[PDB]
């Protein structure tokens, strides 16, 4: 195109239902910013997707107060050898792991979480991510059972923010919100309710960083920052948040440049003993060049993004 | 702008439900002010800090009767571990634990003065902040459990004066008046209500040192002099009021530089031995520059409290 191209990589595994992913880089005064919102959000939802890309490739981020940042792993809903593999090539102590896969049995899931618990041995840290798929009793036995594999945290396990709640008085495994935070009418409801111990970050959904390090300082909770699955330089914004909290008592989940078969960087940012470097990343023409698609949809949808959020 | 200049200072651990210190510095005749009242405050409320910027930063401070005033290390509403250590590093023998912060339970609040009481040893000075959490029935209670560990007194255990002399009435433990003094119509009916043995002076929400002075000397009690988690700048005033007051029975709550992770100043105000020298601070256009943001919301807020102050 000339500043703003798409980009289709696909993924080494399915993971939060697709196998594809795709966005767009634009590039600014800055540097480069990812838009990258999954297929189905409409415009309106797309608007922060698009603020947090404007933040990123035409106003900078916020001064970091380190310079690396602490990941976790991330384990998709794959069987319980392979799951110990991405551990054991993670070099990551904490493991996040997908339970509630639609399609898939309880039962997976426990020998999945197994399965991680011994390939991180006893020191490990294991999370589990529900995507909000329980209902509240079945919360409260699953994160029972699953707890005797010792978590960390359950992240979102049930859909709604009550729901959290009640799950929250019944157990002893401390809660994280992620999609009641992201994607809710009120984030400050899981401040208010208590529905959480920990609140999960993701930049591009939040409008940024500036937006989520203020989202943060709103709830007064623990937080943790993950991705959305994006190329380095999405990934970067992400490091950049991480990088500018006051503290970071959780490993975050920024090791995903793993889940995709390519990067647009000659430097992706891949971890090295479970930690990141704070720094931009530089996209390399002849990179982007192997997984760039037609622009034209996608700037589109940009600009309907971009309209909502200035409207 | 070339004369009022706007700074976010990020803080290393949450304080007073901030995670980042904002505010203005102006430079006059005198030197330094600084205005930085907390996001809610109306600007009838921030004319008075506005009145302290300025007599700062336009007409000096009256002369100190001493050279260096004693400080109180200011201990965060954090885990025991943690707590601890601010003291046993702090270089002071009188500590300020926060109590009763928004989401955490009384048995932390125990925990927590255990820890600094056990830190400072058996000579230390242990005072407590609820922020006028407490209703009187709790406060009293409280304050009897808490005072196992010796306390030198409670500051503002409860939202209104009524209730501060209904605890006094009921507990042993020295009561100091802070909010009730700093926002509330009368300040004196501190005083007249007998609700305190102490009286908290904070520069700005009281519109400058000699303000301060003024009130200190109608209340006829005990005073202690503490800041607003102001950068150099601000402290530099608090510093100034305490030197100029008669007496200082009380060790001062200037010690809350460390809080924030930077400052505008290569000679920041940070206390060694306990104590902190009364002297101007020189800002460091490098330093401001760091941390500096875009002046106008800013300057827009001055103007209007300073517009109140005046009429
Ligand atoms: O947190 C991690 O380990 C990776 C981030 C992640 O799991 C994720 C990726 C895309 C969409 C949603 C989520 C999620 O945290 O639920
Ligand atoms: O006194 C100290 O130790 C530091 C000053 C302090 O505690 C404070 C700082 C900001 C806002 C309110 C207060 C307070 O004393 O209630
Ligand atoms: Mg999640
Ligand atoms: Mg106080």
């Amino acid at each position: 195109s000339l500043t703003g191209r798409a980009f289709a990589i696909p993924l080494r595994t399915r993971f939060r239902g697709i196998t594809v992913r795709e966005g767009m880089l634009v590039r600014g005064a800055a540097g480069w910013g990812e838009f990258s919102p999954f297929a189905e959000y409409g415009p309106r939802e797309c608007a922060r997707w698009w603020a947090a890309c404007y933040e990123a490739a035409e106003l900078g981020w916020p001064a970091p107060v380190r310079d690396t940042v602490p990941v976790n792993a991330t384990v998709p809903a794959v069987g319980p050898e392979e799951a110990a593999r991405i551990v054991a090539s993670s070099g990551c102590t904490t493991a996040k792991v997908k339970v509630a896969e639609r399609g898939q049995s309880e039962a997976n899931d426990v020998a999945r979480v197994e399965a991680v618990r011994d390939a991180l041995g006893p020191r490990g840290r294991v999370r589990i991510d529900v995507n909000g798929a329980w209902d509240v009793d079945t919360a409260v036995r699953m994160i029972r059972l699953l707890d005797r594999f010792e978590l960390e945290y359950v992240e979102q396990p049930c859909a709604t923010v009550d729901e959290l709640a009640e799950v929250r008085r019944r157990v002893s495994v401390p809660i994280a919100a992620d999609e009641s935070i992201r994607r809710a009418e009120d984030p400050l409801r899981v401040r208010d309710a208590e529905a959480a111990d920990v609140v999960v970050l993701k930049v591009q959904p939040l409008g940024g960083v500036r937006a989520a390090l203020r989202l943060a300082e709103e709830c007064g909770l623990p937080v943790v920052v993950s991705s959305a699955v994006e190329t380095s330089v999405g990934l970067a914004a992400g490091v950049a948040l991480a990088a500018a909290l006051p503290e970071l008592p959780y490993a975050c989940g920024l090791a995903t440049l793993r889940l995709l078969h390519a990067d647009v960087c000659d430097d992706p940012l891949l971890p090295v003993h479970g930690v990141l470097p704070v720094r931009r990343v530089d996209v390399s023409e002849q990179r982007l060049a192997e997984v760039e698609i037609d622009p034209a949809a996608w700037q589109a949808r940009l600009a309907a993004a971009r309209a909502a959020w200035e409207q």
